């Protein structure tokens, strides 16, 4: 007497911490294959307070489950590193993560050694990004055909794809009209709006913003052509002393006195606008009742109490400053849109600014019949925003389909024939691995995944085309790049990484220590 | 409104139900993986009243978990068939067949369909038993030294394995001696008695059997030698009839009468059993306190209330008749011992019957220091007793050490070569599958068992030895059957062809449905 | 999924298995060290009922406590073994089985193999038996003088070792009163009575048997020398017919005729006892209470209702032959006594049937104060009773005080040098494990183990003095076998075969299945 | 397997609605009418 370790405490070692690692992991990755492709399928979740996700999107299933295994939530990081890299391929990162587990379990009940498998996963690796950037094509961030099948490829299999081509002319838009002056997307840049209507046909691009927000009073123009806007973060009303303050009146004269100083300073800020030239204004704070009278007879727009980040947003599109003190206002500091105007939409009041000329921002204004049809439409196009982006930014992409799985898994086992010993069994396992993409895309697609996959090798082989993959549509092997069928280079390498580093680490493992 | 399936109900469907039954059936083998071979090691059970088993052996260690898992208890039941049938060979069965799910998993995962798999295992099963015919050697039912080493195989690796030379030699002769006419042994002739003593070493054989008896009367001699022994079905005492008859007695002289008839009867039944020339008695039911007397002024030693089996196999070991009426009991109805003696072992006082001179039952005494140190030397000699008599019947062995698997392996792979399409994998599959018997025998021996494979392999390549396995002391791959490592045919049969038919039976499973 | 093994259960696998069982088997010695040897002291056990033993016995020790450990019960096995073949040095057996996994821990912790530590501990046990035949010292069965110090050797170290040199006596001379034909000791003759009386020192041996009876009728002698005994198994009342049987009276002088007919057997019965020149009689069935009457004419002592174990004894004492019918009795099947005697001893009357000639069973009659006084004295006399008689059987002796451990620990050094491999160190570790006994001896005796030994070891360095041995009061090494300390052979080679074949058992184990 | 309406939920339809609806009615009014005209007469209501 007594315990050493804590008594509520389970425990799992050796052949018991592989099996409940590698098992998790191969559950999670069976989770989301069906998702995977033209023909997958989606996933209906109902959390515990009854509200429901409707989804194709890998990593949206994973974190709406409550997974509370450790060795699973270990492989879920690695479709959320995938969402924030890249944006796209969540699924597949995670299904390569669940065929490595898998691959190396048989190597583990064979009694190779826990850490040649970890070495040999990790020379794997390391030559798979090697091998993809010698596999992947270069293409200029101009080059708006290759940006639109690179956008195609991302909403194939969604729901919105048939939207497709309308909706990836406007993303590749999007996109572009932000990138920054060093070549740079941050996706944060394109605002996205999602609102009912006639159908996801509706779907529109604005060179500019919505604010959520109406004019502050209905005696001002409603709509306004060619605008030139304001953007304060003061507030429109009786500036206050820091230092604590008080007016002593013994003079009832001086009562209104005081009262028409204060409305004189108010009616001097409007002055002080209407000098500018703006004729729209968007404060950040609030504006006095009486500020409004005056700003509407001068006729200028105006909204109050915007929020800081739509503020920004009209910055980047108007090109105007946000100014912190009416005195310093200038006409250098407006911005400029083609149409400021308040209407409805969806029975929703708000002020468009449109038709700005280069804004630096702007938004996607996404429509659909129900909220739910908009909420998958709108997670196709961040995927496919997410995929333009990388384009953009790297250059380089590869032909899709499992094109690039297979020519990477056919090198990876020349390379193999090289390594001496034990190692090398593992590396022809990473090899394998990478071929449960070619595998689950015929599978999902109701093809006969080894047949199937016997042609494609074969259609590699030699100098063959690394770009030959299978059609699921037609059943046939084809050029994927000729056929339009293209990822960001990104997607591949991130993937690859991501499920090597996660079941290397997990593959470490030979005891597992839970509490409670 | 209501459901149709019942509502209490689990159900696993697909790949779950193939996971739930790959796995049950993967965790039961690898329970007793450790037990395996020369180097493996026993178990401790503990019920749930506290009593416990150590024991090497895989069908006991099987029976004595209370396995609850319904897949689990399907090979189980391989285990159980094998102990049957053979009486040896129960982990190896049990091994083979999770190894055979094991590789079928990794089928299934390439969408090989699970009739497929059947299929090829079905075919791989066959070849495998017209292989095993080939490779076995012939042995005559009377070859002693070939029964020896085929016992001493059988306890190598157990806790009697200091003893074995003596044990098999022992064994051999105890099953010989019990061999019918038509060439049949019948372990059940082989009686076992379990005593506490000095050593494993004192176990002896003897030519006779043990009665759990004393001798009914003090008086009589507790020692006879060239003993003539009358065995009866019948009570030694007044005969009633089967019609209900009563006495009536009206003259007070008829009572002496009556009461000296019956006394009468009773020593003319005596009488009737010196006459034939008995001087030892066994009786099935009772004595009468006085015939008792008149036996021991007889001189006959006289055991009562014998049990049923007992009278049977004192029949087979002395050469004498249950006889069912004392006046039906003749010189012809008697059997033979070189001596029946009174004495006590270890404490307790037994009849023993020995030095018979053609015994058809026999009595193997198993000595010990401990209760549990004996229980598992008998289990040790059941084995032995087992493969001996497989080897009498049979007249067909094999040798051991995992050589036997390996040949079946390489020849298995030979003839996949001719099979097409996608069966092949699965005849491959059960190929590899029986190299887990050297490979586990390697493992437990602490050596690699994918170098060992390779050694083992390049011995049996082209031609090539049969009989080439590892030597887990030396390290070195030898000739099993020079080095006396070798057992019947039967255990490799028994076992692959239930190992076949149980998984087959269990990769046909599309569907669990459970109850409550 | 459902789980496979089933949920309710306890799992101890490898270094954890090893541990508990090493553990358990260690504390289990731990408990009974301090009862070793003539410096021993008790322990005082109360059950669940408040019921009290107290007691230096070391099997007696591990009976009362309910151990429940499963590996703690295996090794409680090798004093009861100890108990059942010897009836001394069951505390020993135990205490080195303790240290030999103590001493195999310390292998196992240095990665030597446990296969190999059983290997060489089935070595070194072997080897140790063959030595131990050298050591011992022959001995005629009839030497009294060395029987004695046998006793007195088994009787130091326990309360009664006042009392110890008549209490010797008494035993040797019981013992040898029932050695039987083939010189065999069957305990069971020497019957063991307790009664509270003056002083331990009043034990007495009775040549003859003690009968918990009264003689059925008062004016029957209560004395009676020179005793013919009678000996009836059969009831002394008037024998029913086994057929059923009624009297029909219709005339009324017939009432009387059968009432006398009855009394008339009576009469007649009792006359064919005298006949036989009997004068005792003991019946081991009813009396009829007019029998009583006609016995007590005729001056007859009768007992009824005996104990069938006492008729038993009766006959063993005196040479009667017990008869079943009264027709039967005749001169010859009478038992003589020196003295028959109905007397109050502890204010109970019982029949002293003493001064027997030849008698084939004796009675110990243990005297002391108190109940719980007189039970450790009973004990004391069982042990000596165990070790007298395996003198007697064996007629080899060795010397104690540990002499004899360390001999055999140094002859196993030098056995080991030869011994190539990992197997020299188990060899050793068994050599050492020996030296718990000499060191036990010591530690209760408040010397100090480590010096004591290495003088006990140079003393038997060179060819020296097998016999050597540490005098636990006088402090010095002396020949033990000169001072009379000695033991049967038989104590040493049981309790080391138990330890050994015990411990290799529990070494052997890798995995514990504890249900519940 | 789960509901589509509410399974705490009672539901009556076509000549059970218009039963129930019906008799509410009718036991409605019948509460009131013994108060109807110069002869009618009151009730005591307790909460
Ligand atoms: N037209 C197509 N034909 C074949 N494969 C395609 C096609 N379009 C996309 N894919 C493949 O589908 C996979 C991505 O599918 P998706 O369901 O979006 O999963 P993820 O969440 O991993 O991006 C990629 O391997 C891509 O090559
Ligand atoms: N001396 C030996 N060397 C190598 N292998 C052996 C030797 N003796 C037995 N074996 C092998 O051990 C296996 C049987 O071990 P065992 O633990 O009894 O399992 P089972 O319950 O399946 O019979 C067989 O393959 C047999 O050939
Ligand atoms: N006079 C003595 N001097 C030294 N040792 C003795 C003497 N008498 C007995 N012993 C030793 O005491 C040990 C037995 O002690 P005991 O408490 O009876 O244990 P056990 O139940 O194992 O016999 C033996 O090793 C014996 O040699
Ligand atoms: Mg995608
Ligand atoms: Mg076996
Ligand atoms: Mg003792």
């Amino acid at each position: 007497q007594p315990g050493v370790l804590p008594e509520n405490m389970k425990r799992y070692m050796g052949r018991d911490a592989q099996r409940m690692n590698i098992l998790a992991g191969r559950i999670i990755a069976e989770t989301v294959r069906s998702t995977l492709g033209p023909k997958g399928m989606d996933k209906m979740l109902v959390d515990d307070l009854g509200d429901v996700v409707v989804t194709n999107d890998g990593v949206t299933i994973l974190r709406e489950m409550s997974v509370e295994h450790p060795a699973a939530k270990m492989l879920i990081e690695v479709a959320k590193t995938q969402e924030k890299e890249v944006g796209d391929g969540t699924t597949t990162a995670v299904v390569v993560a669940g065929e490595l587990l898998r691959k190396a379990e048989e190597l583990l009940d064979q009694n190779v050694h826990p850490t040649i498998v970890v070495k040999g996963y990790q020379a794997a690796a390391q030559k798979a990004q090697e091998l993809l950037k010698t596999i992947a094509c270069e293409v200029g961030a101009q080059d708006k055909e290759i940006l639109t099948k690179i956008a195609m490829t991302s909403i194939t299999g969604k729901g919105a794809e048939k939207a497709k081509e309308k909706l990836a002319e406007i993303i590749v838009e999007a996109v572009s009209a932000v990138v920054d002056d060093e070549g740079k997307v941050d996706k944060d840049l394109i605002k996205i709006e999602k609102k009912s209507g006639a159908s996801i046909d509706d779907t529109e691009l604005i060179k500019g913003v919505l604010v959520d927000k109406e004019r502050v009073s209905a005696q001002m123009p409603k709509k306004v052509t060619d605008a030139k806007i304001a953007l304060l973060n003061c507030a429109i009303e009786i500036k206050e002393t820091e230092t604590d303050a008080e007016i002593r009146i013994t003079d009832p004269a001086k009562l209104m006195e005081f009262i028409e100083q204060e409305e004189k300073m108010l009616k001097d800020m409007v002055a002080e606008i209407k000098a500018s030239g703006a004729n729209v204004l968007f404060c950040q704070k609030g504006i006095d009742d009486l500020a409004q009278h005056y700003l509407a007879k001068e006729g200028i727009v105006a909204a109050r109490r915007v929020k800081k980040s739509d503020m920004e947003k009209l910055a980047k599109a108007t090109g105007a400053n946000v100014i912190a003190a009416i005195a310093a206002l200038s006409a250098q500091d407006l911005g400029d849109a083609g149409l400021v105007e308040e209407r409805k939409i969806s029975g929703d009041s708000m002020i468009f600014v449109e038709e700005c000329k280069h804004p630096k921002a702007v938004t996607m204004l996404i429509r659909g019949t129900t909220e739910h049809v908009i909420e998958e439409v709108a997670r196709a196009v961040d995927d496919a925003v997410g995929v333009v982006g990388c384009t953009i930014e790297d250059g380089r992409i590869v032909s899709g389909g499992g094109s690039t799985e297979v020519e990477l898994s056919m090198k990876l086992r020349e390379y193999a024939e090289g390594i001496s010993g034990r190692e090398q069994l593992a590396v022809r396992a990473f090899a394998d691995a990478l071929e449960v993409i070619p595998r689950t895309l015929a599978e999902n697609a109701g093809l006969d995944a080894i047949e199937i996959l016997v042609k494609v090798r074969a259609a590699h082989a030699s100098n063959g085309n690394k770009c030959a993959g299978l059609n699921v549509f037609t059943g046939a092997v084809e050029d994927m790049c000729e056929n339009g069928v293209v990822e960001p280079l990104r997607v591949k390498t991130q993937a690859i990484q991501s499920a090597a580093e996660s079941t290397e680490m997990l593959l470490r493992i030979d005891d597992v220590i839970a509490a409670e």
